[PDB]
């Protein structure tokens, strides 16, 4: 991993010893790519909803696992389910849930440092991991992309800026998510946006999290090319705000 410092270098500390799991996946593998072309191709908004109970910068929230999931598979197009335990307060007790008892798309959203962490969300079946340039060396990158496709996933790479876009259509990306959160303080800064989605190829999906709250960002969004749009926060407070996103 990169030297990082505060509670990035902790978490990822943190993350290299995390442990894995005896399991069995279950139901196949299903693209969660693949799922966001056919809602555009069907002129249905694209959501991916986040569940998470806590955050970093003060998200606090009371919700059960499979009641948000029962409830965004009519809705959503996907689903990302934080895993990552000291300061999202997640867990692969969390990703088990929500796969026995929804048939959409899930991605599984930590910090991954590791193989084993692949290995454990395709056995606790998640069809999909995140994989965070900022964290990674460009090799790091590469081999866990890699391995990942081993398995059957395409993986979200995940950006910040116009290096971390520059490494990822190095590597071969297929699927991006194209962050506004300062990675080290979090923290939506949207200036640079415009100029960094304009940069990514046409071939690319490309997915938006950025705290969208209001569905006019949205439709400008789709002006600028974007697939479709991750959101956490406004839909774990009140999981019925996504009828206004469609």
């Amino acid at each position: 991993p990169r030297y990082l410092k505060g509670w990035l270098e902790d978490v990822v500390q943190l993350s290299l010893r995390r442990p894995s799991l005896r399991a069995s996946r279950q139901r196949p593998i299903i693209s969660l790519k693949e799922r966001i072309l056919e809602f555009n191709k069907r002129n249905n908004t694209a959501i991916i909803a986040v569940y998470k109970r806590k955050s970093p910068s003060g998200l606090d929230v009371e919700r059960d696992p499979i009641e948000y999931a029962k409830f965004m598979e009519r809705y959503a197009v996907g689903l990302a389910i934080l895993t990552e335990e000291k300061y999202f307060n997640g867990s692969y007790e969390d990703l088990r849930k929500i796969a026995s008892s929804v048939s959409i798309p899930i991605l599984m959203w930590d910090f991954i440092v590791k193989e084993s962490q692949i290995d454990d969300a395709y056995n606790l079946g998640a069809d999909t991991v995140g994989l965070i340039v900022k964290i990674l060396t460009e090799r790091e990158l590469e081999s866990l992309l890699e391995y990942a496709r081993s398995y059957g996933m395409e993986p979200a790479i995940v950006i910040n800026d116009e290096n971390d876009l520059d490494i990822a259509l190095r590597i071969g990306a297929r699927f991006i998510i194209i962050s506004s959160h300062d990675l080290e303080t979090l923290e939506i800064n949207k200036e640079n946006q415009r100029k960094l989605i304009s940069m990514i190829p046409s071939n690319v999906v490309k997915v938006v999290a950025s705290g969208i709250s209001e569905r006019n960002e949205i439709e400008e969004l789709y002006k600028l090319g974007v697939n479709a749009f991750e959101i956490g926060s406004s839909l774990m407070r009140n999981p019925e705000k996504i009828k206004e996103f469609i």
